[PDB]
């Protein structure tokens, strides 16, 4: 039985223009869309509906083979609130070693799709060279890239990965749409065959997955601290807190370490020297405080070179994160595919912090951005985006400045 489901009240369905498209992309997409036709994933739909949503296709990581991205930013918009369903943000998760994200989507596929809502999810794909109209379809199946799916999916999700839950409960799993994001603090070679135990485990199920993506949320940002081995070790931290915190104690500790004391020898604790670990705990340990109700803000300014600075909040001039990109030394410069890689990441960023993706404000022209994005964009999903407002200069030859 489909589950019911239905638009917030008072809000009709999508209407969006299908954006033209490269014969290739378009090739591709008319082969994979005759495929989920015979599959029975979308059905050929006739002039009586209105709606529609914008698609594209996109390649990622090395792969050749393309994907099929569809546009739901409108029809999420004006779908039902699930959170009933939603499990709080884990914090712990962006502590992690390593993260590795998982394409889950393939799984929506095996659900039917409620039958009043199919409708709203036309879309329009358009001929070779443009020499018929194009082909209108809807979705029998949760679609990827729709809010509703994993919201959906939920209850069957949550039933697969209990085993391997309850087998592995060092390891943090966070869903969010067709991303599942797998912390851990194990060593690489550990993470990554937990990753493919995984793998194999949800391949049982019939869920089908590509190789995974590896974050380092540990390097994202610059981090808080923490048998003679030991007090070296210790020393060498306060040592190189030094040049950051002046008055960080260091000689009452070094006090400590003259002789021939072995790896194994334990040294004992002197009131001298606690008094120095006391007072560095205490030089070691606010900010701004984030609303879960409210939205995320990113604002993104070009630098000039390679550079863009960014800030991440939710009332102005108060910042939960603020960061800095840069374009790599022997890459070419493009302006929009490194933005678009910028948008991404910072997207990355939240989605793994607050769970949540921030509202863009773009550096750059409407234009330039909807005309070059998609062929640049590696994600599953897309954010909410707006464009500074300044006209861009004109200025012909023979004109001076």
């Amino acid at each position: 039985e489909t589950v019911p489901v239905k638009l917030k009240p008072g809000m009709d369905g999508p209407k969006v223009k299908q954006w033209p498209l490269t014969e290739e992309k378009i090739k591709a997409l008319v082969e994979i869309c005759t495929e989920m036709e015979k599959e029975g994933k979308i059905s050929k739909i006739g002039p009586e509906n209105p709606y529609n949503t914008p698609v594209f296709a996109i390649k990622k990581k090395d792969s050749t083979k393309w994907r099929k991205l569809v546009d739901f930013r409108e029809l999420n918009k004006r779908t039902q609130d699930f959170w009933e369903v939603q499990i709080p943000h884990p914090a712990g998760l962006k502590k992690k070693k390593s993260v590795t994200v998982l394409d889950v989507g393939d799984a929506y596929f095996s659900v039917p799709l409620d039958e009043d809502f199919r409708k709203y999810t036309a879309f329009t794909i358009p001929s070779i060279n443009n020499e018929t109209p194009g082909i209108r379809y809807q979705y029998n199946v949760l679609p990827q890239g729709w809010k509703g799916s994993p919201a959906i999916f939920q209850s069957s999700m949550t039933k697969i990965l209990e085993p391997f839950r309850k087998q592995n409960p060092d390891i943090v799993i966070y869903q969010y749409m067709d991303d599942l994001y797998v912390g851990s603090d194990l060593e690489i070679g550990q993470h990554r065959t937990k990753i493919e135990e995984l793998r194999q485990h949800l391949l049982r199920w019939g869920l089908t997955t590509p190789d995974g993506y590896e974050l380092h949320p540990d390097k994202w940002t610059v981090q808080p601290i923490v048998t003679v081995n030991d007090i070296q070790k210790l020393v060498g931290k306060l040592n190189w807190a030094s040049q950051i915190y002046p008055g960080i104690k260091v000689r009452q500790l070094s006090k400590l370490l003259r002789g021939t004391k072995a790896l194994t020898e334990v040294i004992p604790l002197t009131e001298e020297a606690e008094l120095e670990l006391a007072e560095n705990r205490e030089i070691l340990k606010h900010g701004v405080y984030y609303d879960p109700s409210k939205d995320l803000i990113a604002e993104i300014q070009k630098q000039g070179q390679g550079q863009w600075t960014y800030q991440i909040y939710q009332e102005p001039f108060k910042n939960l994160k603020t960061g800095k990109y840069a374009r790599m030394r022997g890459a070419h410069t493009n302006d929009v595919k490194q933005l678009t890689e910028a948008v991404q990441k910072i997207t990355t960023e939240s989605i793994v912090i607050w769970g949540k993706t921030p509202k863009f404000k773009l550096p750059i022209q409407k234009e330039t951005w909807e005309t070059w994005w998609t062929e640049y964009w590696q994600a599953t999903w897309i954010p909410e985006w707006e464009f500074v407002n300044t006209p861009p200069l004109v200025k012909l030859w023979y004109q001076l400045e």
